[PDB]
């Protein structure tokens, strides 16, 4: 199946990897449930005009919440400790760690964290429509090419790294689609949120790329290297950790601060 599994029968983890891995996940929902109550509970600080952002912002931390929380629900029964070798294992008996519940939030969270940044800038040459549907069709193909990909990290690391070239190709013109969105997006709005915009740039550039590093953290030492171990494992937990809180949570509150900005005039 998937390298985690891999490393919990094969070498199991220490105490500490189990541990920690265990409480970046949960500090991972937590700061959901928190974000969810910042962005239903100032609804109420930004024009009708640009609340639609708000409301999105509250069913992706609906969404990251409740499936982080089966994830990290997930890692934790899946190891079961020895105390002959005086690490933890994978239980045969549990159902083993399935990283289906993460692949499922990002269909859900990728189309809607890339169309709510549509309800606080305007466009000015580009089409509202053909930008929606670009981000959906390639965010949803970058998840799915993805989610194939996975399936091989452990069997055949040459088809992992072929169907991640593919999803990366998605990812890029992704990445090509926002920056003409936040260019036009600058267009006659206030220096003030020009620069939000800027900021709101740098955070969607550096958040998004954690993502296929977190994918790749393993082999990244190569085939035998320091990451490939139960430490690759812990880095690649904190990367997507740090990348949600991110990519949503801070994502989100900076598009609220943009629309404050935008309602001075
Ligand atoms: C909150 C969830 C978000 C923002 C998820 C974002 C996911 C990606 C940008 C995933 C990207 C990938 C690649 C570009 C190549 C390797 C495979 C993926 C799916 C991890
Ligand atoms: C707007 C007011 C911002 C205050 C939000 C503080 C969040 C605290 C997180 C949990 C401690
Ligand atoms: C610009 C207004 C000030 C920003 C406040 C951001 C508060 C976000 C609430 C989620 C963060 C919770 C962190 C502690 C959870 C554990
Ligand atoms: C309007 C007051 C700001 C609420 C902050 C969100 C609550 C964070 C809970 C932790
Ligand atoms: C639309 C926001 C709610 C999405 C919830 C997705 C289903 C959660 C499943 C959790 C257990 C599997
Ligand atoms: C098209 C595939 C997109 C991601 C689907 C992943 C679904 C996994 C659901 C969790 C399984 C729990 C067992
Ligand atoms: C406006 C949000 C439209 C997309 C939400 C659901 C994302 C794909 C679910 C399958
Ligand atoms: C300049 C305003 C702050 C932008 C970045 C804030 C997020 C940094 C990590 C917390
Ligand atoms: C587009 C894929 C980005 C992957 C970043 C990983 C960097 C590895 C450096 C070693
Ligand atoms: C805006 C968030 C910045 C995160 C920088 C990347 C964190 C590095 C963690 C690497 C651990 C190995
Ligand atoms: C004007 C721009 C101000 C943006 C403030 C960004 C800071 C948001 C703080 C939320 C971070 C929550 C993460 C807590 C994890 C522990």
């Amino acid at each position: 199946a998937n390298f985690e599994n891999f490393i919990g029968a094969t070498e199991g983890f220490s105490e500490i990897a189990y541990q920690f891995t265990s409480h970046i996940l949960t500090l991972g929902y937590a700061v959901m449930l928190a974000g969810l109550l910042y962005f239903i509970l100032t609804i109420k600080n930004v024009d009708k005009k640009f609340q639609m952002s708000n409301i999105l912002s509250a069913v992706v931390m609906v969404s990251a919440f409740l499936l982080l929380y089966a994830q990290a629900q997930n890692w934790t029964s899946s190891f079961t400790f020895n105390e002959e070798v005086g690490r933890y294992f994978l239980d045969p008996s549990g159902d083993l760690f399935n990283n289906g519940y993460r692949y499922l939030n990002w269909l859900i969270d990728v189309p809607m964290l890339l169309f709510q940044i549509l309800f606080v800038v305007s466009l000015t040459t580009s089409k509202f429509s053909s930008v929606r549907n670009q981000f959906w069709f390639s965010g949803a193909m970058m998840i799915i090419t993805g989610y194939i990909g996975q399936f091989y990290e452990v069997s055949n690391l040459t088809a992992f790294l072929v169907w991640g070239a593919i999803s990366s190709a998605f990812f890029f013109h992704i990445l090509w689609v926002m920056k003409k969105v936040i260019n036009e997006g600058k267009e006659g709005i206030s220096p003030a949120g020009q620069k939000i915009l800027s900021n709101i740039w740098i955070l969607f550039l550096i958040s998004w790329t954690l993502y296929p590093g977190a994918y790749l953290m393993p082999y990244l030492t190569g085939v035998d290297g320091f990451l490939y171990s139960e430490d690759g494992v812990m880095a690649r937990q904190l990367v997507y950790t740090i990348a949600d809180v991110s990519s949503k949570v801070i994502y989100g509150v900076l598009l609220g601060n943009l629309a404050i900005t935008l309602s001075k005039n």
